[PDB]
């Protein structure tokens, strides 16, 4: 009945180096990229949302809020100036599902995430389900003209102080962030409806589950696939660790980075993973 | 629209003394502390990085490297026995943001430094970021423990040659620097969100900006708020001493301890600083 | 003549969320700072005033009256050595009143308080009426020399029970208490006349209403301003909670913290309130 | 003036041995009480659970770990009982605690020399201001145990016990004793604790300078203490357990067989 023969790590380990173990699937969110120097959002005092009163906003929602956006923009844009990192450095934990991916083990990440990190990571767009957007890409507003605009053009005018406006037809231009009341993208609807169907393991790493629908995405999976979760807490998307009916669900509680290392360890891939957490960072820094 | 009247260390000091710098924010880096006999790491020779081969390390960072600790700490034990100073002395430079201080002009100083030495000229915690954690204390690596140990205590086991174990767990006892590997401290997050929306002068001393994130603090500050490097050299983190459109960014090139009295001596303040630095040498010497 | 649709909490909190009420003013003593470890003054065998029997003074009054600091200052800083708090952490009911700053419904707080705890709660000069000064610095008593010394100066002389001389001068350093026989601050006097003439809401915290003139301001708002008392006791005058023809007045009797942290629930501000309590405190408690 | 002649623990009994040392303080914490089973709650190993808005809401969790954390027996230490020992010598002017525990009282510690810096678990109360009824300990076990929240047998209100949540004030009796015990105090003697917690942490510099400062704990403290320095003139370490350092004193000024007996029968008692 029970895939893994106990419930810690190393179990998860050991049924990671089985037979079944084929198709991965990581759902990751803000906690995996503290270690790279951007706040996640609901952490006590380091929290995004721990520091939003000097933005003087109607209520702390209204910054990612596109309705709020389209009448004040300035507050998010000043946000983004405090926030923008000035290096794009993925870490340890990025890395990990990269070599997942390089040992054909990734089926998909599951991303809540616009720091483009995944990516310069070395997960390709396939891989990915980006189900917040990214910064990495800017529109105008407009439906009527959807002009693109690049990192680089977005990036200047946030360090320039001037409220990006569209160069054709004067509207606000906004990054491909999916703010609070706009649509999902189509990726999400296209890959959930598939990937849960015949999935191995559940990797949850850095996030506290607590937004639909990306919440709700660990319930899709097969009854009997485990569920690995590394965070800092129990997050609050239905896993059952702890009740007299746990069989599948891990909690491995410390820093994401520590975590993959201890994972990694138990792979015996772990000089592997410092190597190249190595090399990139160093190539990154050059 | 230009805040500074010329790009010189005097329009520098003529804006300080205007009613608009009220929250001075300061950004330092080893170089302040040379003259406290602590050695930097990128200075040529005298740098902590042309000082490595005989630790005979895989590669440079590893001595610096969390990982690498865990495995072999030696090196950086016997690294620290080289280093340790003999007496913790602050510096002019040091001594000037004290003044800062006492003045209501100081916001935050931000430090790379673990050498306590901004703690010891009287800055206090709040008034601080120790970006790179401190020296001060150490703490038990396992996170089931983390048992705190004082500067007395990991000083003894530094000159007594014996790596640093837990008393109560066996595990390595670790000052509380962050190491390569190692998550900033939680206050860098909470201040760096908030101190760089409204601050008026940046003054940025002994650092080479070279290490993120770090280096993008001084690019948070408003377009408009003036920004004075203090350094022997040119920083590696986007100011603009130089081209056509400088309009804010002076360097003043030399030691800290020496731009600091021009400037201290520009405000009216030079002897009052130098009569603090006495006083507290003295003090410190006879202890 | 009603603006409260009835007279309680939960009609103080609807009359706050309406449209009407714009302009709050807090009149606030010593019990919004027992919480922070700083006794009040009239509270049998726990107040300050039930305390002064081992400071041998002619009368109780003398420790806080001008001339006699003057002549015997002594007992005044051997109190200050014992009420000296370990950390100025604001409670509750001050960042109660940072949130009415940050919603833009703060007119001002007035304050008998010499603790400094408005400030250091993030209310800025511009929203206070220091009322009895503050112990936040400290000046020369002489008028033709007024060196001004800051709070760390002061504390370092409380501690090794040196009485604070004028480096200058040599005459007695004071902290900038309002001491008893001294003028009242400017803006006690300016800002009444323009801020009770507009206040929609009168929030009377922690104070027995004992002390004019400070007592008087009360009656200064308009006859159908409301006003809501949060308090341990009913205060010792004008107000009229209890009578058929009370109509505007409301006493919550407990402490500031829970009826600060009530009326933030009535008004969907609780979480609000208690996350910025954390981290305000989170960061304290490390110095 | 120096009021040691020597800054050891030898120096120390013989100021208390004169006519100069009549009034003691102690201030105390989590280590006086590792030695009785009971856990350091701040060490790592060994905030909504103990805030009184949260606990009137939800108060199910409080009771859970109630349960859970509760000790086998109430014996104090070594440690506890010197205290008692300063008291019957008519020298102990009082103990501030930041233990809840409850120890001190078991020792035979009265309420008279007392102030519990967090409250106590001693005693329990109904949360209800127009009626507050007082419970023993016998009647709030008696509701941890059987799994039921405690209500009240008049009002139905939660009853709490008497420890200091958060947001609640600090007890009448701090205020009271503080004002004017540090005045008068010829020797400070603290004892398991780190003093890095605010307020109870600044209560040894409101001293007079000239006091002196017994510190008998595994460590060094970490708030404002000068044991080393050449300036060092009062302040005295001795390093290692609390029961081992307060033996160790007792023996100094004749009291270690009185003190052994104490212990020894107290324990007895307790156990039947
Ligand atoms: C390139 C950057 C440019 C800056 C521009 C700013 C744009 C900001 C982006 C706007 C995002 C859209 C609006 C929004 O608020 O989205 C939020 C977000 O997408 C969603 C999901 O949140 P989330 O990703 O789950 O993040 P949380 O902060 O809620 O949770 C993080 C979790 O992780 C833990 N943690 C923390 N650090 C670590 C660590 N080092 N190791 C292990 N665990 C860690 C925490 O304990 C926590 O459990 O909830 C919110 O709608
Ligand atoms: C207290 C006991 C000491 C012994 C313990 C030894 C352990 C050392 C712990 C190291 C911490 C591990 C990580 C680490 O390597 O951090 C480094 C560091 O924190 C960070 C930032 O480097 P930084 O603080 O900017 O130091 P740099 O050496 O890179 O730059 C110093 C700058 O200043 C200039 N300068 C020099 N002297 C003067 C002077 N007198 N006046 C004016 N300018 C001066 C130099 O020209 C240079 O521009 O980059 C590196 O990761
Ligand atoms: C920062 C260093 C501090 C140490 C320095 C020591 C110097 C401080 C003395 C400054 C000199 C000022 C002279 C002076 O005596 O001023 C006094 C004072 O400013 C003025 C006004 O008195 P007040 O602020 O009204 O103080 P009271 O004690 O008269 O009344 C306090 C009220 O609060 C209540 N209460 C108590 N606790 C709570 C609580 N937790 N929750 C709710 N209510 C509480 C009490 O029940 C009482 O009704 O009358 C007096 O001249
Ligand atoms: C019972 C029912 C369940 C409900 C209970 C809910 C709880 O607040 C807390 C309290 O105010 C404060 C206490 O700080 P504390 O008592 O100072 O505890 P610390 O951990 O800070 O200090 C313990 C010290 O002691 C030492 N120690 C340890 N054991 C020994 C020994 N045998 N001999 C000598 N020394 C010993 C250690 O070496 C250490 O230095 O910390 C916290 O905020
Ligand atoms: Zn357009
Ligand atoms: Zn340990
Ligand atoms: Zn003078
Ligand atoms: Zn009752």
């Amino acid at each position: 009945e029970r895939l893994l023969d106990e419930l810690t790590l190393e179990g998860v380990a050991r049924y990671m180096q089985s037979e079944r173990c084929r198709r991965v699937i990581c759902l990751v969110g803000a906690g995996i990229s503290t270690s790279a120097g951007i706040p996640d959002f609901r952490s006590p005092s380091t929290g995004l949302y721990d520091n939003l009163e000097k933005y003087h906003l109607p209520y702390p929602e209204a910054i990612f809020e596109i309705s709020y956006f389209k009448k004040h923009p300035e507050p998010f844009f000043a946000l983004a100036k405090e926030l923008y990192p000035g290096q794009f450095k993925p870490t340890i934990c990025h890395y990990f599902m990269r070599l997942l991916k390089d040992k054909g083990l990734l089926l998909r990440c599951y991303t809540q995430n616009i720091d483009t990190l995944e990516r310069i990571a070395g997960l390709e767009q396939e891989d990915l389900v980006e189900a917040h957007g990214t910064f990495y890409t800017s529109h105008c507003v407009s439906a009527s003209c959807r002009h693109e605009y690049p990192l680089s053009w977005m990036k200047e005018k946030i360090f320039s102080e001037v409220t990006p406006k569209c160069e054709d037809c004067q509207s606000l231009v906004k990054p491909d962030i999916v703010f609070f009341g706009e649509s999902l993208p189509a990726r999400f609807f296209s890959c959930m409806q598939s990937d849960f169907l015949k999935v191995d393991l559940l990797l949850v790493m850095g996030t506290s589950l607590q937004v639909q629908p990306f919440a709700s995405l660990i319930s899709k999976a097969p009854l009997s696939t485990p569920r690995l979760l590394i965070n800092k807490e129990k997050a609050g998307g239905g896993m059952d660790f702890d009740s007299k009916k746990a069989y599948r669900d891990v909690a491995w509680l410390g820093e994401c980075d520590q975590g993959c290392l201890a994972l990694a360890e138990l792979l015996g891939w772990k000089k592997e993973l410092e190597d190249l957490v190595r090399r990139e960072h160093a190539s990154i820094d050059a």
